[PDB]
């Protein structure tokens, strides 16, 4: 009687997010005290920055997709309680300051938990508490496409950067550490949160596992 | 009414062997016979028959059995076709050394999941389209060359070289061009096989729901 | 007879940067322009005639330019092997916009060696055996559509949303339909494009010990 | 007066021994006496580790990874190539034994020299040494059967064991560290020996270094 953990990679811009978003919402379960089903977010547990490395991000030369600017030591530990039915306090990061609010976000024992992040099967010890891998496949170029547009229109950047980044960070970074882990998925799901009959193969599952 | 799903993949792939799993987990190697809601068909029954010209290039071994050519699309269609109007068809039965359908025929009744692998499964639009789920099993090209020289060895009885020429020649080529650019079309990835045991009680579960609902 | 090297890509891989590079390092560009020793055609000027209907069809944004049908492959087929007999030819021009075949054309006296860069130099067969060498400038998909998005922006005025959406709906599939499977037949591949200088040297200096002697 | 460098990786079987082999005798290389060969092959096989004691009860047991950077003397290989390029006669070690070697082979200085090795562009140390780098690209179910079919000729070994080893040994290493190391090549040689065009290129550029530019 543990929460299971599914656990969700892809290269970014694949629709890991949106993957599990549209899961939750086909569920219907977005009461926080008593939710059976739950999402936490690689993004949570990035490191706090030096000062160092806060003057190197504000020059847009610091690396969030390498897996050295994440927490995995508080991951680890994060998932592990949640196998063994405890709550935990999940981050709430600041990226103005590049650090960790005082206040936390409390999770309590869910059925079933989502783990989704670009990087989220590349340590072995978090790999091992996945009871279910599922990697969102979507082409390279179709992803970059994505991101582009993101970024412009919500979020503003300039185009020369984004592609600039894309090329220096992003790309390596899914090449040498999210990509090699593919082949642990145990389910590959093509094209993303437009795939409704892959998403509906998983939400009928999880209501399986929440009947019984 | 009854939910077909296609399965697909390269040679060694491990389609058949996943389907097999599939409907053993469901207990329907228990179901009787005329009773089975979950049924397996394969696109290996329903090779054409090769006219004399096609026959004198096969016995020569400059024949594609992995081409789209060699197989019967029009009867694929129909008889998948007739199958989600509920309607009993029949298979027929191939004679690979005669390459010709022998007199004898099997029986289907219909079943409330049936399942249809073959390597040119999504190849044609028409039968692509029939099925509610497809299935890609998407196994490395030097790894199900690995299962399919062990294969060719215990299934028949021939040389390592004739079995790597063949492959080289005939299996890796007509993969590439005909049965991989299909894998755009597929719902889902199945990585490595039967042995991917996650990936096959996630349809075992959707398939019992279907029976159940 | 001419020493024909075709050159293949997907788009925005740096063919023509390469072909442009190779020449301007062997000294055509300062030299007596009629009759250069080395000449690039670039299947671009290939671009076939038809536009009414097809007009219909392309004015709106509704036309695939990089399908192989949108190109006079018996054009292109007879003007090298035109070429490779030592004859002098003419070569259309085009203007990528308005679909025009110009009255005018431009008269190519007959090189040494011949370089023909194109997405598709290598999709038809009889077309690619005139070609004595083959190079192909692998760069990867992602890194193309970077460069390919920068260039419309700036040197064609265009903007974001219409350069993907024409990338996404038509240059994507017809670089792998079409583009990628004739990787097969290329004899060298070229990894970056223009910047590998190292391949640019071993080729240019290849070309000039073809032309001194 | 620095000796050329040239740097050759790939897969198992993918030709890197028979490229480097063919260019030496296409410019009669082995015809002349071992004491003033001009261009001379090193192989990375011959640099193996001389291994721990407790990387000798892994390797007894059968369970050692021999394609795995680590069994391989990086230190040797930096040292010998690096007194090459310091115009000094060298030695160089004689086959990782089935963990050590007896006797040496002198190497005198040469004009080029060739490294093949399936990790040659792993270590930046050694790959920034490399005045031109070369990747044989080829698939990886034709390197297993050139591979399963060379393994079975000249070793001797049972079936199911080079398949077995392959799958769990060489086919990680090669994704893992290999492959990888591909987008340092200047240029990608696509099928091995039998690319005669590309190999007759680089017998080309050899023969122009070796006298005048
Ligand atoms: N809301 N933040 N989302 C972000 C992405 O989802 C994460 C990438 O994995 O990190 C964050 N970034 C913030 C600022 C930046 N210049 N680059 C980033 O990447």
């Amino acid at each position: 009687g543990e929460p299971f953990l599914i656990g969700v990679s892809g290269g970014t811009a694949s629709g890991k997010s949106s993957v599990c978003a549209k899961i939750v919402q086909l569920l219907g379960q977005n009461d926080y005290r008593q939710k059976q089903v739950v999402i936490l977010s690689q993004d949570s547990f990035y490191r706090v920055l030096t000062s160092e490395q806060k003057a190197k991000a504000l020059k847009g030369q610091f690396n969030f997709d390498h897996p050295d600017a994440f927490d995995n030591e508080l991951i680890l530990k994060t998932l592990k309680e949640i196998t063994e039915g405890k709550t935990v306090q999940i981050p709430v990061y600041d990226f103005v300051s590049h650090s960790r609010k005082e206040e936390t976000v409390t999770v309590y024992p869910a059925d079933v938990v989502l783990f989704e992040g670009i990087l989220a099967f590349y340590s072995q010890e978090v790999r091992d508490l996945f009871q279910m891998k599922l990697f969102v496949d979507t082409d390279a170029d179709t992803r970059l496409s994505r991101r582009v547009l993101r970024d412009i229109s919500e979020r503003g950047r300039d185009l020369e950067q984004i592609l600039s980044q894309y090329i220096t960070f992003v790309k390596p970074a899914f090449e040498e550490f999210c990509l090699p882990t593919k082949k642990y998925a145990d389910v590959i799901i093509p094209r993303g949160a437009d795939n409704l009959v892959a998403i509906n193969l998983i939400v009928q599952h999880i209501q399986d596992i929440l009947n019984g």
